């Protein structure tokens, strides 16, 4: 008999709201926020130590018309000898609500958790950081993402301001991006040179490129071309798909929308770590 | 209006059977099987082109006591000009059944899909490969995994033998492993040297190491030590956790069970691509 997974996810609220779990993003994004807040280097990570299961059930699974769809708890222990340093809580917010309604629900939910985490006598009054995971819906190609964090100070109970997720973003091409991340800019330039094959004619590529902890996180590219049927557009999606694998960091989320005549005609997606990109047509 | 995700996952059968989705593994594992079967290099990947949604609903969501919990369809197009080369179908099998009951259900389900995929006139009679994703349950630390594949030949309908997933496995330490993967063996040796810090005394590490397409896939390690309380075991989990990050490939699943006195006392897990490992105690 081996110790059990102490962090379980509910699927009910996701069904009711047609929201993707996106577990990888929901877990990992929260780990990233932790490393922002302190030098996580040393700490040992444990899951779900202080919030009662019945309470999570209460707040997630027993609501007829839910907005909150999950709660995950990440507890970090560091040092005179290993004890608790901070708690991170990922609150999953449904695809149907706005970012503001997500924040509103966020405040409500967090007050209740602060209250409960403090009644647990094992808890050493460490800072608590709530982060909002804004979910995308089951028919959307985009992944859910973290949109705000708020923290409670050590030995306190009042929740801080909702704060932006540390993320620097860039436009491509831009002088700013080029000086900030030359070698990556060169990679995208190389990418663009691959699709040029679709008779040597240059094809302008536009992009938003965001970074978390200085490495490329997500790369959203757009191209606008003239529609010559599906056959042509297929050949182009293969040239582009391959070029994402050959030229772009595998640990980044890459998206390419192919537009024409005020329409998105195809989208290529290589998710955070995906062995191979997939194509969807309009 | 952007094209939609055409591959949606059901959560109902997973609820009923207390089974983890493990979406990353379920998708990516199937991509890996594809690359085994052909030089996927060129091909363009599209999702869910031939199986009707209503049929998936029928086979997954309408069964009172399900064994099959999802069906995903991956369609590969390659070349005189881009058309279909092969279909890959991942069948999700519940945590409660045995591998044999999974295969049994597998055969049943596949016959029905072969029948349906052939009625779709757009389908060019390409080979179809069914693979079984054997799910772990919601309270298990292990990830679901692919356990068998069976293929239907081009222009045919009869299902082939269930076949092992191409995966070479090794024991550590062993002479075999050392000659097959020296540099990786050195990495594990380095890992072991890190936990030696827990006063310079050697600690034997045992492992199973599996590979898919020649790179380390999963690394299951065991150590058996003497129990000196939780405080000591914590310090050791931090030394080990850090050592997984410092010394072991991030694109591998790493697990370390710490045993003592015929008991698994703690388990450290760094999932396929995890920013940081987590610890569970008995």
């Amino acid at each position: 008999n081996a110790p059990l997974k102490e962090q379980k996810v509910i699927n009910t609220a996701n069904i009711k709201t047609n929201s993707k779990l996106d577990l990888a993003e929901y877990e990992n994004g929260l780990i990233n926020i932790a490393t922002q807040q302190f030098d996580t280097e040393s700490h040992v990570l444990q899951l779900n130590q202080y919030i009662p299961e019945k309470l999570i059930d209460e707040l997630v699974a027993k609501v007829e018309a839910p907005v909150l769809t999950n709660i995950i708890e990440q507890d970090y222990f560091g040092k005179n000898e290993l004890s608790l340093s901070g708690v991170m809580i990922g609150l999953a917010m449904s695809s149907s609500v706005s970012n503001e309604e997500a924040m509103s629900k966020g405040t409500e939910v967090a007050k209740q958790l602060i209250e409960a985490i403090n009644k647990n006598d094992k808890y050493n009054k460490s800072p608590i950081t709530f982060a909002i995971f804004k979910q995308e819906s089951t028919s959307s190609l985009k992944n859910g993402t973290y949109i705000a964090s708020a923290t409670v100070q050590k030995n306190d109970t009042n929740l801080g301001n909702w704060s932006t997720i540390d993320e620097k973003s860039y436009s491509y091409p831009s002088d700013e991006f080029t000086q900030a991340h030359g070698e990556d800019n060169t990679k995208i330039n190389n990418f663009a040179k691959e699709i040029k094959g679709f008779n040597g004619d240059f094809i302008p590529v536009n992009a938003k490129v965001s970074y978390k902890k200085d490495q490329m996180d997500t790369l959203n590219m757009n191209i606008v071309i003239k529609y010559n049927g599906k056959t042509e557009l297929m050949a182009l999606t293969q040239l582009a798909a391959q070029g994402m694998l050959d030229k772009l960091p595998k640990d980044a989320k890459v998206q390419l929308q192919i537009k024409s005549e005020s329409k998105i005609e195809a989208v290529i997606i290589k998710e955070k770590n995906s062995d191979k990109p997939f194509v969807s047509f309009l």
